[PDB]
């Protein structure tokens, strides 16, 4: 079922020092993940080239945003290279160790939390809208896992049984209660076209009712 880890310590540090600043241009968490999004979904297409069998779990190389006021969470899906098991619980967390030391001593420098991307740790600005964050992935090589996390010093990995993905990454934002602007049709369309304009893939916003 599901498996139970300790962020490292640092990473933690990270995500508590975006959770308890104040910063009021939260707006910025969807550059970041449009801007993960748009470097999975380059991955995927360059190993395509040489290799065309990697393209039979889906062709298209597109970004959906999906609002959702019911639930109340804010889904970013792509159809990117995705994550592997080892991914989500020890390669990307290593990675972004040396991201997240320096990425400290350019905040007491001067910097701002808006530059969290030039640091390889953009992700982690979902937790300026979210009180949770569940990541649906699912690499060629590996099978369907759903991650998530309250902050709080861990996160939970699970083999996921819902809805397959055939290729990609589904990141879901359990949005906080003051942070429903962001599941507004013009909101996220001033958010897309003002950070985001030169994505080059599709990027669709659906709408509800
Ligand atoms: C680009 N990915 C980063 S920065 N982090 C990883 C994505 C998922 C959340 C934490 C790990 C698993």
């Amino acid at each position: 079922e599901v498996e139970t880890f300790a962020f490292q310590a640092e990473i933690a540090q990270l995500m508590s020092l975006i959770i308890n600043t104040f910063y009021s241009n939260k707006e910025i968490f969807l550059r970041e993940l449009i801007s993960n999004s748009s470097d999975a979904l380059d991955k995927i297409r360059y190993e395509s080239l040489t290799d065309p069998s990697k393209l039979d779990s889906g062709k298209e190389l597109h970004i959906n945003l999906i609002p959702n006021k019911q639930d109340r969470t804010l889904t970013i899906v792509d159809t990117g290279i995705g994550m592997t098991k080892a991914d989500l619980i020890n390669n990307l967390g290593t990675i972004a160790k040396s991201g997240t030391k320096a990425f400290m001593e350019a905040l007491q420098a001067g910097a701002d939390i808006s530059m969290i991307g030039q640091f390889g740790v953009g992700f982690y600005s979902a937790y300026l809208v979210a009180e949770k964050v569940t990541v649906i992935t699912k690499h060629n090589d590996d099978e369907q896992y759903a991650w998530e996390s309250s902050a709080g010093g861990s996160f939970t990995v699970r083999t996921d049984t819902g809805e397959p993905m055939g290729r990609g990454t589904k990141v879901i934002l359990h949005l906080k209660e003051d942070q429903t602007e962001y599941l507004e049709e013009r909101r996220i369309k001033e958010i897309v076209k003002k950070h985001s304009q030169f994505i080059g893939y599709p990027i669709t916003l659906f709408v509800e009712k």
